[PDB]
Formats: structure tokens, sequence, C-alpha cells
């Protein structure tokens, strides 16, 4: 039977999609907890500085003023972003997949050729960040070998030590590539500490809203900062793409014991109810 | 357990691809001013034409502050802001079901951004959803495409026994991938974008262009489907969820397929230099 292992597995993924789906749900509920609120006086207050706005200046009329805000709507829509290093930058944001969009094509050209960039960087990048993950795995692996042997001669032995050697990643690796990288953000960029952090892993994860951006504010930056955010990013992605998927690990972990421990809760009320 | 040897051999394919990656991004960057530097430059000198005529055409407003006006209406249009008085009511970008897709766009890492957390719980939260959603909802896109594999793998069992005239092996992969493209594209972009453009009121080009950067999840976000207030049949926005769920794990097999093309160009290239070195030579 063939058919019979394809309703094994469509069992499997429909379970994960309503996993996903109440995910969703739950997540959604608290963003608008979250968000429904400052939303509201964010728009009160933004009336209020629109009618102060006539008050304070007589000479506006209430005509012109929705003039205005037509041609400024219309110039958002445009924003120098098309440097020479800034297209640099675009092209990063494209074979990422991080894809800020500050900087969009607007030209038909552009998208069309942004289409065409795409679809043979994100494969090339693909590569790239493989290799520097490779590299950078064989490094740490180093590094543990140097561990796993000074605390492997004396007190508590094997297999706890695999939880301990997978904390010192994480710590370590939160300390490169979030900490000591959110701390420069904030002193270059001018970010809060939270922010900073929230771009770390916004960027890092590629989800890249683009609220922020390293970079993106007309400021003075040392020619060693933004080149040495492409290498934090060049690296920090690598090293996202290992915390996810060991967070991937742990939820099929989770899910295992999970699952068996609702069959425990079954087979005792089962046997609490034959007993009568 | 790991030689010097073979990392030795590594990190120096690592190293060519990065240089690679570099020229790559390089040609790009002088494609992309060359393409938008002047629409840059004759959109950015219109838009001092515009100013100067309501700079004196007014000059009883301090003019100083008419730039910090603009700083105030851009600045608070990044929250989204319908600053007017012939429409002051606005509809809810946090509502019910906006956050929904907010929540959507955080964990498939599309990341459109036109909404984004101001609140710093919103942040922190944001935080910890991504870091627990974009694995969770990684198993959902396996399965989708494990299925859709299946599907499509059993296809291919009812189009390689009827096409078997007096036949290769390793060739008839190379008549499956093109059926794999060709319905897929129709299915997942072509179908689509066509619904786009009629709902969406988007032109040809700009509903494929938000196809693909959605499926690659890019995520621009210069374009999103269900983005104004238009009118919106509601049978419409739960079928772009579907579309999304699928084609994402459409463009996954997509963009990886293009990925091992890369790796067979590679070799072809590599040891084509090799010859072209003896050769030219001569
Ligand atoms: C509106 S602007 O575009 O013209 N200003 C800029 C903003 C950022 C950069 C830049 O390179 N930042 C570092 C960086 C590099 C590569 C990647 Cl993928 C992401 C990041 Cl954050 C340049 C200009
Ligand atoms: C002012 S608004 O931003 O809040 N307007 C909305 C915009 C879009 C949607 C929506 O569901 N679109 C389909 C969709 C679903 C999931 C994902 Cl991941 C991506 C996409 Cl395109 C809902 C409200
Ligand atoms: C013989 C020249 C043909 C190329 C024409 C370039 C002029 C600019 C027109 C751009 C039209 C958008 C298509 C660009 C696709 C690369
Ligand atoms: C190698 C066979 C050629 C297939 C090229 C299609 C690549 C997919 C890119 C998406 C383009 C969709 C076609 C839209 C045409 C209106
Ligand atoms: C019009 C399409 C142009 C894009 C062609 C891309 C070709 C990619 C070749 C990359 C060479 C890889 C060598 C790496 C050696 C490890
Ligand atoms: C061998 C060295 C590993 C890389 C160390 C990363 C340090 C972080 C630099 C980025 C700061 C923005
Ligand atoms: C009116 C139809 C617009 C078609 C625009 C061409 C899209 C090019 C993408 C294909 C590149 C392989
Ligand atoms: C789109 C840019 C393509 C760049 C071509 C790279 C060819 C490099 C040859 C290196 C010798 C192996
Ligand atoms: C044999 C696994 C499939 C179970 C039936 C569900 C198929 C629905 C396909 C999507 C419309
Ligand atoms: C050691 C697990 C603690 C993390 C929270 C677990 C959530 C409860 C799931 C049921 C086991
Ligand atoms: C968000 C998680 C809610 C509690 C887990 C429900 C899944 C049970 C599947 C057996
Ligand atoms: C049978 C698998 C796919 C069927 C429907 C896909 C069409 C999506 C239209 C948006
Ligand atoms: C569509 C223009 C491609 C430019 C690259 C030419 C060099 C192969
Ligand atoms: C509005 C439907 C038009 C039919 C598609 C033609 C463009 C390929
Ligand atoms: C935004 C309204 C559509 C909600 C769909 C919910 C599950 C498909
Ligand atoms: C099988 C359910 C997993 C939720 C943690
Ligand atoms: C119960 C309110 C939600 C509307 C989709
Ligand atoms: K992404
Ligand atoms: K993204
Ligand atoms: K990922
Ligand atoms: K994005
Ligand atoms: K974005």
């Amino acid at each position: 039977s063939d058919s019979a292992i394809n309703v094994m597995k469509w069992k499997t993924v429909s379970t994960i999609f309503l996993v996903v789906v109440l995910y969703l749900i739950i997540g959604a509920t608290v963003f608008k907890a979250l968000e429904q609120p400052q939303e509201i006086s964010q728009r009160t207050t933004i009336v209020i500085q629109r009618e102060k706005f006539l008050r304070a200046h007589p000479c506006v009329s209430d005509q012109e003023l929705d003039e205005l805000i037509q041609q400024i709507v219309a110039a958002i829509n445009a924003g120098s972003h098309w440097d020479l290093g800034s297209s640099f930058f675009f092209a990063g944001t494209v074979i990422t997949t991080i894809g800020f969009g500050n900087i969009s094509p607007r030209t038909e050209g552009g998208k069309i050729f942004c289409i065409i960039y795409a679809l043979l960087g994100i494969p090339l990048f693909g590569f790239l960040l493989a290799g520097v993950g490779d590299q950078l795995g064989t490094i740490f692996g180093k590094g543990i070998a140097k561990v796993e042997d000074t605390f492997i001669k004396w007190n508590v032995s094997q297999t706890k030590i695999r939880i301990i050697s997978t904390i010192i990643f994480i710590l370590f690796g939160c300390v490169l590539f979030v900490a000591l990288p959110a701390v420069i953000f904030k002193h270059i960029e001018g970010w809060s500490a939270l922010d900073a952090i929230y771009f770390v892993v916004i960027t890092l994860t590629t989800i890249g809203f683009g609220d922020y951006v390293a970079g993106g504010s007309d400021i003075e930056y040392l020619d060693f900062y933004k080149p040495v955010v492409w290498f934090w990013i060049l690296v920090g992605l690598a090293y996202f793409a290992a915390v996810l998927s060991m967070i991937g690990d742990w939820l099929r972990v989770i899910a295992k014991k999970t699952k068996e421990a609702v069959g425990e809760f079954r087979a005792h009320a089962a046997e609490w109810t034959a007993n009568v």
C-alpha cells in the first residue's frame, strides 16, 4: 500500500498547518493588542498637528494643504538613492532576500532586471552562504575540541555536556553577532538599545521590514563602517541560519515529547475509567 | 573528524565564489544606477519645481517650517496616516486581520514592512515571534512541498508512460523538468498575476514583479496584495494566502533547480578555462 504512506504524510502536513494557522491567530491577537492603541494615539495627534498648522499659520488656506499632501505622498514614491554605492547596497538586499526596500526600482527596466537579477543571484549568494557556514562551522568545531577536553576529564560526563556545548554557541554567538553589533549601531546610527537588537534580528532572519536600515540616514559614516556591516551580514546570516535551524530541531524534540505525553494522559484516563 | 587537507580545498572554493558574488554585486549595482539614476534626477528636479511654486506663493509660511512640516508628515506616514479633511476617518492598520497578515510577513520572512511594530512591546514580541515562527513555518512549507511534490510525481507517472515510443532514461528527465517549469509558471506566476492585474489594478509587469519579489521572499513591499482600501471580495485575500503557502514551496524548488544549473555551469566553465589555456598557447 502506497496511498497508506501518503495518508500518513497528509495527516502530518495538516496538523502542522493548523499549528501554523493557530500560531498566526495567537500572533495576530497579540500584535493588535500591542499596536491598535498606539495607532489611535498617533492618529488623534496627527489630526491635532494638522489643524494646529492651519491656526498657527493663517496664511494657509484649507484647500491648498490637501494639495501639498498629495504632492508629498507622490514623492514618497521616490524618496542620492541610486548613487555608485547604494545601488551596490540594493543588489545586496536582492540576493540575500533581506529586501529592506527603502530603495526599490521604479523604471520598468529596473523591475525586469531585478526579476532576472534575483532568480540568478539568490541561488548564487546561497552557495557563498554555505561556504561561509562551512568555514565558520569548522572554526567553532576546533573551538569545542579545546573545550570538550578540559571539561571532559573530571566532573559530570557525557550526554549532558552536549547541552553545555550548545549553550556556548548561542551565548558567544549572541555576543559576536547580536550584542556587539547592536552596541555599535546604537552609537553610530543613534538607535535605542531595543531598536538595534530589533534591527539585527529582523535583518539577520532576512525578514527585513526596513523600518530601520544601517547606513540609511544622512550621517557622516566612517569609511570603515558600512563595509564592516557587509561582513557582519555575510557572517551573521550564516549564524542565524544555524540558529533558526537549531530552534527547528528543538521543535521536533518538543513535538515528540508532547505527542507521547498526550498519549500518557490518554492511557491513564482509560484505565482510571475502566475502574468502576 | 575534520582534516586540513579537505578544508584547504573548501576555502579555495569559498573564496572564488565570494569574489564571484562581489563581482556579481558590482555588475548589478552599475546596471541599477544606470537604470534608476536618470529617473531619480528628473523626479528630483521636478520636485524642486513643485517646491518653489509654493515656497514663494506663500512667503507668510516660515519656510524653515515647511521643510519641518514634510519631516512631520513622512515620519508619520510610515505608521500609515491619511491626514486629510475630505477623508478624516481612517481604517485601522492593526485591525483583526491585518495583524494576522503582519504575523504572516514575519514567519515567511517576506516582510513587506508597510506595517511594522512601533510599540517597544511589539518589537520585543516580534523578535520572539520570529525566532519561533520562522522555524515553525518552515516545517509547514516542507510538508506543503512534500505533498505538492508527490502530486506532480504521480503526474509524471502518467506522462512518462504514454511517451514511451521507439526514449532514454536520463533524457526524459529533461522533458519532466520542462513541464514543471511550464505548468508551474502558469499556476503560480501567470494565472495569479492576471488575477492581481484585475483586482489590484496593477499593470502586467507590476503583477509579475510582485509575484517574484514576494515568492522569493525578497518582499520590498513597494507592492502589496490587499494593501489598499478598495473593495476586496474576501474570497480574494484567503486565496492569496493559499497562493503564498503553495507558491513559496514552488519557488524554493525553482530557485534550488537554478542552483544545480549553476553547479553544472561552474563545472563546465572551470574545465573549459583549463582547455582554453592549453589551446590559447597553441
Ligand atoms: C537610502 S540609501 O540606500 O541610499 N542609504 C544606505 C543604507 C545602507 C547602505 C548599506 O550598504 N548598509 C549596510 C548593508 C549592506 C548590505 C546589505 Cl544586504 C544590508 C546592509 Cl544594512 C548603504 C546606503
Ligand atoms: C493596510 S494593510 O497592510 O494592513 N492591508 C492588508 C494587506 C494585505 C492583506 C493580505 O492578507 N494579503 C494577502 C497576503 C496574505 C499573507 C501574506 Cl504573508 C502576504 C499576503 Cl500579500 C491584508 C490586509
Ligand atoms: C539596442 C539597445 C536595446 C536596449 C534598449 C535600452 C534603452 C533603455 C530602454 C529600457 C527598456 C526596459 C527594458 C530593459 C531590460 C534590460
Ligand atoms: C529554461 C526554459 C525557459 C523558461 C523561462 C521562464 C523562467 C521563469 C521566470 C518567470 C517568467 C514568467 C513568464 C512571464 C511571461 C509573460
Ligand atoms: C544573461 C545571464 C548572465 C548570468 C550568467 C551567470 C553565469 C554564472 C557563472 C559563475 C561561474 C562560477 C565559477 C565558480 C568556481 C567555483
Ligand atoms: C574569525 C573571526 C570571526 C568573526 C568575528 C565577528 C566579529 C563581529 C564583527 C561585526 C561587528 C559589526
Ligand atoms: C505585457 C506583458 C509583460 C511581459 C514583460 C516581460 C517579463 C520578462 C520576464 C521573463 C524573463 C525570463
Ligand atoms: C553575471 C556576471 C557573470 C560573471 C562571469 C564570471 C566568470 C568568471 C570566470 C572565473 C574562472 C573560473
Ligand atoms: C492521499 C493524500 C491526499 C488526501 C486528500 C487531500 C487532497 C487534497 C488536495 C488539495 C486540493
Ligand atoms: C523545557 C521546556 C520549557 C519551555 C516551555 C515548554 C512549553 C510547554 C510545552 C509542553 C511540554
Ligand atoms: C500554541 C501551542 C498550543 C498548545 C499545543 C497544541 C498542539 C497539540 C498537538 C497535539
Ligand atoms: C492541486 C494543487 C494546486 C491547485 C490550485 C492552485 C491554484 C492557485 C491559484 C491562486
Ligand atoms: C540583460 C542585460 C545583461 C547584461 C549582462 C551582459 C554580460 C553577460
Ligand atoms: C483582464 C483580462 C485580460 C486577459 C489577459 C490578457 C493579458 C495576457
Ligand atoms: C484578511 C481577511 C482574510 C482572513 C483569512 C483567514 C484564514 C484564511
Ligand atoms: C505538535 C505540536 C507542537 C507544538 C509545540
Ligand atoms: C470576529 C471579527 C473578525 C473578522 C474577520
Ligand atoms: K527572506
Ligand atoms: K525579506
Ligand atoms: K531562512
Ligand atoms: K523584505
Ligand atoms: K521591506
